[PDB]
């Protein structure tokens, strides 16, 4: 056999290509989910950090007012 | 002034935060678009690469069979 | 001509396919950027909405404490 | 209790918000993974469709050339 073989080799190669690409897409999406959740938590911490300071601010505006 | 100052300092600090985060999102999306477009073209150059060989395959199959 | 014509037709149909696919990716990224910025701002409007209440909370805690 | 209570209510309401947003991020990424895998397969099906036709094209080019 020969052309029948190369005919069989390409078919399999092609079917192996699809399998490979679908996983790389999963990796690309996984890569991004990570970067995305990462920036999402940071943003969040800055916004919370705001809460833990918008606190002391409005706190000292009265927490000592009783002495001012 | 003073408490009114820290009050005004946080308000601006906040609005500055929003402006900042919204651009980091743009950088995150811009980052991914590039990664995404990158794999998309590779995947494609493999599938095309296939074309340029699934070619020489059926090619020498008959084009040579003619001499056989 | 004829087979040579079908050769040329497929080549053109190929280059045309590439162009179409690249824009669909763009429409896909565009679709996502929108959904992403959209949810991003909501999350934010809940975090701020929190600020505008974590405010009144500690407010009437002291703002009227002068009467308590 | 009361102010101490409204303090506890906000701390919980906050922790609850985080948990909610983190899942909406997941629903957002899941929505996109699907749109992405979906368009990735179509793209592919058009590239294969080109294979299963660039076939016949080069087929009849010779497969009948034996009679042309």
């Amino acid at each position: 056999a020969e052309p029948a073989l190369r005919e069989q080799q390409l078919q399999q190669e092609l079917l192996a290509l699809k399998q490979k690409q679908q996983i790389q897409r999963q990796i690309l999406i996984a890569e991004f989910q990570r970067q995305h959740e990462q920036l999402s938590r940071q943003h969040e911490a800055q916004l919370h950090e705001h809460i833990k300071q918008q606190q002391e601010m409005l706190a000292m505006k009265h927490q000592q007012e009783l002495l001012e």
